[PDB]
């Protein structure tokens, strides 16, 4: 029971400090016996007493996201930010634990986009403004977004299948339905 | 200007800050002010400090950061620089491939990306497969998990014929192409 990564787990038992809050995970370090451990988690549990825990959300959405690498489709696909492990630019890779995985590296904060398999179809059952989204993965996210908006905390998580009926404000020619790695233009009403 | 001083290292005091497998991160000085820079073009940087291992060309196959640390050993094809956000809310101006922005530079272990289909065509050599891809350029590599093979990645357009070597026929090498991986079988 080698418990190196465990130090990040009991943080209800240690002096803790949040260093950063992203849309989908938290960046914090904890002290034990004078040694500092860096941690990244997608779970907000037990971090209430940490310093800088003021804006710690109720829970984190667990939808699959990946970094946006082409900067010009940032406005289109952005759904917030997340913390990632990366390599040090000065080779000072320090020990750090990511979602209870021990590793070496540093912390990167990056704007992210939805990802994963999501099937989009137009439904027979209601109307051309009702769509069905399905996914073989445990959790899949979708977001309806006009480019440039800040609707980052409106990612909806679903398991297996869901149905959406577009509102009228969405039925201009500028709203896109983002689901997993997919983007589909939402039609104009008339 | 935002990209001007930075597409202009040949005439200025340049300094390379890092060289990844697929691009270079440098900075330039003009009239006393420093400008950060990220380019996948090696040209014009010869005069920069720390230029010894600056390659002739950077491969331009699409690559994206590995987000699940577990399957790093299997898919890794080197490292690349990317723009990120300041953790301390101090975002400075950077030019990425002549695209100007605010942010921070990140260095991330990277994997192959894009659409690639592994179809084993009927040929005369048992060890020859055909790969297809609709993208303008696509990349592939033969590696065994953990193999430190970077700069062994191959560009191709439309299609390509891969003729396996002997060593690759241990059941431990994978055909990485785009976002696809396939296991090279044991044959005797
Ligand atoms: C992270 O890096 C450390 C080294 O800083 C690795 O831990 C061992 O550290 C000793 C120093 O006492 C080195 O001599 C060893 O080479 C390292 N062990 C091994 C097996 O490589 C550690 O393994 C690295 N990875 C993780 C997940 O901690
Ligand atoms: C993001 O980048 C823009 C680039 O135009 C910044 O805008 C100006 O940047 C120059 C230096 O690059 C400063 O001297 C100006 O004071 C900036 N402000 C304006 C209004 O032009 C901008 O400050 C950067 N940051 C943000 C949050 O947009
Ligand atoms: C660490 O402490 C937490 C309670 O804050 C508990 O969930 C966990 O089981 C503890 N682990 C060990 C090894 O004591
Ligand atoms: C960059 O360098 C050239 C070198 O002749 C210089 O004249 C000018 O400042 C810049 N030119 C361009 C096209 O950016």
């Amino acid at each position: 029971v080698s418990d190196l990564p465990n130090n990040c787990l009991n943080a209800s038992s240690l002096k803790c400090e949040i260093k950063g809050i992203s849309t989908y995970n938290v960046y914090y370090q904890v002290e034990n016996n004078g040694v500092i451990y860096s941690c990244v988690s997608d779970s907000a549990e037990g971090l209430e007493k940490c310093d800088n825990s003021l804006n710690l959300p109720k829970r984190f959405s667990k939808v699959p996201v990946i970094p946006i690498t082409k900067l010009d489709n940032k406005r289109h696909f952005s759904v917030g930010t997340k913390f990632f492990i990366s390599e040090s630019l000065t080779q000072d890779n320090y020990p750090i634990t990511y979602n209870s995985y021990p590793t070496n590296g540093t912390v990167c904060l990056q704007t992210v986009k939805l990802s994963g398999d999501c099937k989009i179809t137009k439904s027979n059952f209601a109307n051309p403004y009702t769509v069905s989204i399905t996914s073989p993965e445990k959790i899949m996210g979708y977001l309806i977004k006009k480019p440039g908006e800040n609707v980052e905390h409106k990612v909806i998580s679903f398991s297996g299948s869901a149905s959406i009926t577009f509102t009228e404000e969405m039925l201009d020619g500028e709203h896109n339905l983002l689901c997993g790695d997919k983007s589909a233009k939402i039609p104009k009403t008339n």
